[PDB]
């Protein structure tokens, strides 16, 4: 099911080089989509959140994890990657009914954990269509993968690119 | 029996009776022609009119007005009426969508439309991807999901997003 | 005299309307204190909240100024104001309704009275009265003046009343007339 | 000093008239160093010519096109700019307390603050289209994107002229279209 | 004398307690709005006001050397409450350096004082920080990170000056589900 | 010194040198117009290769605006990119797309990038391409002995801080 997906999911961003040493990926994820209770649900969020840690520790990347609207869609990280010049911490503790599972186990499991109002970040990955384009650097570019889904959930994978600027005379190589 | 039509044509009715077209809001609208049929600019530019003339339907019964996502290439530049430009919030940008460099949709409307103009950046209280393009970026804080029974428009899955205040206030709270 | 803080605040009033502090089409920022009022429970500060709001109302007929009601810490000083005031280019709604213990008594008096109430995240405003030390300086068009008033206090909260004017520019041979 | 940069300004802004520079309800902006067109250092009454000349002409153009001027001060006072209250938008602008001088402000700003209807200073501004007498620079002031406007008449005495008028950035990768 | 002692007593009663309620964090910025004039409670002239504020910078240096915590003192009105401060706190990327000197007619007594007895003081046009005491009402909460929130303290005045301090938290956000803890 | 501009260039050079115009550290956007100079490519290049000796001597770096057909989008070495300030755009500069001059910048920079818009302390405009929207406020005009560079107008910019306060305010 949802692991072999995520596994191989991950496993082929790695290989096209999706996660950056450095950068930050988004994760927005519906642990029900994937399946189609919350000590269900916390299990897959587990599971989904050990998966990227793997990643995490393979390709120098870390991940931020948004909370559902309930929560204004606010984002959990690790508190070495806040950056107030950029990010306005907020004062809310995800919660199953009020922030969702995924977001809930990062911030239960995290060595540091805080809740930012709004971020953005170059690439992110949508897990159930909970939408993440808000938060990534323009111009947000789709990335085809072979893995289109995880589980029952369809999967979205974003990155991101410069602006193109110039008029009909202007040159890009 | 027009690719798309009797699929859109339902999610329209369905999305106007749960009140989601407000008269004077903007919608935007992100779509890959190509999406829905699953090639050529003849028959993703007669997707493109389908679409277009479906939605015109929606506005004069809602007074909702659509905005069109162009493609990356021209950096996700939106197309609208002059009549809904408004310089204190929109940034007017050059660039004239083309089947090739903004896709089918937004190449359709620009040439539809009475008096269209390109903004480089907008923000709208609800929007309609089809194709997964991604519109979220496009939505007023916070974007809420609308969930629908009608999943895709031809072979385009569809995702649907509206728009509500930050809730805000601690533990004692109300909200009623 | 039915009324703790009500003889104070007329009198307050009264002066500002004197030195021409309430100006047509200006918004007030009220920050208050209905505790602070007294000198330290729900029916008493919502009896205050009630002079206070009624209060202003008068001033508002009289003037053409309107009210805008600052909520306590718990709803991060969400702004209460009717939806008419409400200017989507400089504020913000957000979703919240003040009660006495999550905004204060004076801004869920105002919310509960108001036509068409609505909250804001922040608000910028050329004025503004504090009543019981609340502070409202974040609220206050740059650059924020202190009024002196003879009226010093309402009931027992200290009264702070701001105004606004541009910053002054220039080196040393500029000239201000 | 009454005399001085008549012809070449009356000419200036009869060319930019004909190229539909001044459009009605635009603002431009103006910089102006009076000293630069008549080429060196000239007391204030003189000073104060120069700027009433180039007001008086400018203000005939206003009645014309309906454009309408707003005027840079100097650096003394942080380039802030001189216009009619009228053409105030709290919005987009911020009012700031300054009066301006000849020896604070500069001649221009100076002679336009005396000669409103009601003028007022604000701290910044953006403008769709500017003229530059003598180098001031003007280009902080102009709508992104900046365009220079060749003309003919490229002087106003001594002082060198710049032309500023501003469109749209052009976006897009290279298979964008333009028309 | 008068002037040299009015307010030192219940300003170091008053930082004394703040410290004990750990108010004042090593690496943050605390702004400081002062009115002299308050302290002693009528005008009084340039001598006197400034002996009070040497008053005031010296307690609040006590503090600053024991805590780690770092003084930004604003100005008048006259000088559109711009606010001095150490070079080395200056931040360029949130901070807008302007040009002025703090003078007695022009900025007030601790501003000035301030000014000419930082190691590099600099003024800049705005400031956002964590932490401030007002003294005279003068008010500082244009000053503060929101959310400013204000601290009750025992002592109330500084000599004849009324004594407001505020401190800051974030934002609480969530619907009626959320949870804090 | 018969190179056109390759003078008038060197003497404006040390004249700033010498009235400490360049510091350690500044970012100097140029402005160039290299027809204006003449009346392309070869002027670009003695340009910028007057500017890398003062670069070296001084410790400035140099930014490159490209003409208005690429929205004045400026190009700069990566080094002294810095994202929390600037935004990063794709365009390459080409000679009629962008100019000469950022055209030969962007090649022989050790690692470019186009920026969308910068602010920098300090600049040097030749042939009025116009420069003072990238002038951190207040921009402040410099007075220079050396009028041109070749047949091209040269204006310099410097910056100070605003000055505030009413007619009660100090400044020393």
């Amino acid at each position: 099911a949802g692991f072999k997906d995520l596994t191989m999911l991950l496993d082929e961003l790695k290989d096209m080089s999706f996660f950056n040493k450095g950068d930050i990926c988004l994760i927005g994820c519906s642990t029900s989509e994937v399946i189609g209770g919350t000590v269900g649900s916390m299990e897959v969020a587990e599971t989904i959140f050990n998966a990227l840690d793997v990643v995490s520790k393979e390709t120098g990347v870390t991940f931020a994890f948004q909370g559902c609207e309930h929560i204004n869609r606010a984002i959990t990280i690790e508190k070495s990657q806040y950056n107030p010049l950029t990010m306005e911490e907020v004062s809310v503790v995800p919660d199953v009914h009020a922030g969702g599972s995924l977001a809930t186990y990062a911030f239960q499991h995290m060595k540091d954990p805080i809740v930012v109002e709004h971020i953005t970040v170059p690439c992110g990955i949508d897990i159930g269509q909970t939408l993440i384009g808000m938060h990534i650097k323009h111009v947000c570019v789709p990335v085809r993968t072979s893995v289109k889904q995880v589980g029952q959930a369809i999967v979205t994978i974003a990155t991101s690119r410069p602006k193109k600027i110039g008029g009909e005379r202007a040159k890009y190589q």
